[PDB]
């Protein structure tokens, strides 16, 4: 009885594996723009994927991952509110069966059609596994998704789908460019968090772009055909594959922008 994003399974029960889900610094959660600040402290945002070596494309069951080779400096994400170099090692997406929903954080209680988590781990514990035992282990970016125009450097992620249409499914997938991911804009909203899906660990520094990219109503319609299923068992279409927002609690948003 694994946990995933069905009645039996979702959100509301997860927290009797992992009692954590009712924790202090839980994500995802509404950002309230009008209660955030502006933090002159924030340093500049770097975000340096020059260099970043993809690896592969797995469906892990809850969403597909695209999965870096980490085993040298090269995409980086560093400023901000951060110290320190994280580095990049997998990214994947949150998305709805409607175009009313599918991200996990919100803006001013706006559920955007998806949302891009581009997970980056510190440096200075060596590898991701110890890393997600320290409070400043993990930093995520997050990008919003809105439907209008197609997001081009979005599509060769697009056209490989239909290889790993099921749970467990992989194939390769280097010389992808995540550069092509990102909008004009780097401003953000950041605050302490957690992983949005079990185990749910708070070691997160969130940074979230406040400008969506635009992504194709048949961009996402690709991604709503993939399957939270094994392959040879009934299927069930990977859809709402998101976490609501929690409780904000002892917790203020900081953002980068006036
Ligand atoms: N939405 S999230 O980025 O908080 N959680 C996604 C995960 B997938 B699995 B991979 B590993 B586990 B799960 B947790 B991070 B990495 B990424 C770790
Ligand atoms: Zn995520």
């Amino acid at each position: 009885h694994h946990w995933g994003y069905g009645k039996h399974n979702g959100p509301e029960h997860w927290h009797k594996d992992f009692p954590i889900a009712k924790g202090e610094r839980q994500s995802p959660v509404d950002i309230d723009t009008h209660t955030a600040k502006y933090d002159p402290s924030l340093k500049p945002l770097s975000v340096s994927y020059d260099q970043a070596t993809s690896l592969r494309i797995l469906n892990n069951g809850h969403a597909f991952n695209v999965e870096f080779d980490d085993s040298q400096d090269k995409a980086v994400l560093k400023g901000g509110p951060l110290d320190g170099t994280y580095r990049l090692i997998q990214f994947h997406f949150h998305w709805g069966s409607l175009d009313g929903q599918g991200s996990e954080h919100t803006v001013d209680k706006k559920k955007y059609a998806a949302e891009l988590h581009l997970v980056h781990w510190n440096t200075k514990y060596g590898d991701f596994g110890k890393a997600v035992q320290q409070p400043d282990g993990l930093a995520v970016l997050g990008i919003f998704l809105k439907v209008g125009s197609a997001k081009p450097g979005l599509q060769k992620v697009v056209d490989v789908l239909d290889s790993i249409k099921t749970k467990g499914k992989s194939a390769d997938f280097t010389n992808f460019d995540p550069r092509g991911l990102l909008p004009e804009s780097l401003d953000y909203w950041t605050y302490p968090g957690s992983l949005t899906t079990p185990p749910l660990l708070e070691c997160v520094t969130w940074i979230v772009l406040k400008e969506p990219i635009s992504v194709s109503s048949e961009q996402v319609l690709k991604f709503r055909k993939l399957n939270f299923n094994g392959e040879g068992e009934p299927e069930e279409l990977m859809v709402d594959n998101w976490r609501p927002a929690q409780p904000l609690k002892n917790r203020q948003i900081k953002a980068s922008f006036k």
